[PDB]
């Protein structure tokens, strides 16, 4: 009947009211987003004389505590990027209001999946894909600095926002499921399409899981479609295998969940358990259309999409999709790659 003295709905969300004044400071304009965490409103900060986005977390302990983790990591990150040059969303401040934790951010636009929808799911250009890749690798370089050692753990197009819908600048959002290297706790992490092999296999993980996700995201940004669109974990692993082959034996031999997906033969080698293309026969070369006009053949006769350009992009992506987290390309080297030599 009554939720939070009438301030909340039955979903634990604050009932947003256009034009409401909070704390003699914020005038709420409109709802501009929402998700599992709660809501995002556009509000005018009368004290700083600027528009802000306020992420209003649900009035429910599990959501509150997820956002408290997020606040701590944002404060740590922001503290070491006062010029806001490393592509992480800027948290201005936070407060508790009517039993909701509220995170005040810079205003941003919509996400890279919304951008893909805007392309009619045909993909952005290789030149725009490169700009997103360069910013993302710079962000991952910053997260890898020892004082941070932050693993985002949920990179996907939906967690990368445009600053402005007509420009290429981005910020990464949603650190609610993130952790630090010294303090890994979760076994179940990453959204499925973007989930690394080491997580699927139940193995130890580190910051390299985010580079795996990035490789997946960048292919999808150019083709319009997820690279590995599994319906469940077994399907996810099988779709990875179609492109990249059976994982190395030295990895499977140490994987707690190897036998969820694979079986070990008398000769010591591994094969899939028994609808899929044979291992490694769904070539990234063809998914990208390296020699055949890009995805769908649609980049034939366009500038900025040469065979040479595509071969550099393919090479970088295959390094991001190394099965071995020890040898998978790291942010510093990703940034030195020939794909960014223009
Ligand atoms: O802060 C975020 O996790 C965040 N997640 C969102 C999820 C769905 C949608 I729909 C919008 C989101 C979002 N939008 C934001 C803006 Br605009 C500025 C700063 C942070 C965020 C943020």
């Amino acid at each position: 009947k009554v939720y939070n003295d009438g301030y909340d709905d039955d979903n634990y969300d604050y009932i947003v009211k256009n034009g409401e004044k909070w704390m003699d400071r914020y005038e709420i304009d409109s709802l501009i987003g929402k998700g599992s965490f709660g809501q995002v409103v556009k509000a005018y900060d009368r004290v700083e004389q600027e528009w802000v986005a306020i992420k209003i977390i649900k009035n429910k302990k599990a959501f509150l505590n997820q956002a408290q983790i997020e606040v701590r990591l944002l404060e740590l990150m922001n503290k070491h990027d006062t010029e806001m040059k490393y592509y992480i969303v800027h948290l201005k401040r936070h407060f508790m209001f009517r039993n909701h934790l509220c995170l005040v951010f810079e205003m941003l636009s919509y996400n890279l999946y919304d951008l893909l929808r805007n392309t009619n799911f045909r993909g952005v250009s290789l030149n725009l894909t490169r700009k997103f890749a360069q910013q993302m690798c710079t962000a991952l370089l910053f997260l890898a600095t020892p004082e941070l050692s932050i693993i985002h753990c949920d990179l996907k197009p939906e967690n990368i926002l445009l600053c402005n819908p007509k420009r290429s600048a981005i910020k990464i959002v949603d650190f609610g499921s993130s952790c630090q290297l010294g303090q890994r706790i979760y076994q179940y992490i990453q959204s499925r399409f973007y989930r690394s092999p080491e997580v699927l296999l139940g193995m130890p993980y580190d910051l390299a899981i985010d580079m795996w996700s990035l490789g997946c995201i960048l292919v999808e940004m150019h083709t319009g479609e997820p690279l590995f669109s599994g319906a469940n974990e077994v399907d996810q692993m099988n779709k990875i295998v179609e492109v990249l082959g059976i994982p190395p034996a030295h990895i499977l031999d140490q994987a707690p969940k190897a036998r969820k997906f694979f079986e070990k033969l008398p000769d010591g080698t591994w094969n899939l358990k028994k609808e899929y293309k044979p291992p490694g026969t769904r070539k990234l070369h063809n998914i990208l259309g390296v020699e055949t006009g890009g995805p769908g053949g649609r980049r034939a006769g366009e500038s900025g999409h040469t065979v040479a350009d595509y071969l550099k992009f393919k090479d970088l992506i295959l390094r991001m999709l190394d099965y071995d987290p020890k040898t998978r390309i790291q942010p510093y080297y990703a940034l030195q790659h020939s794909f960014f030599k223009k």
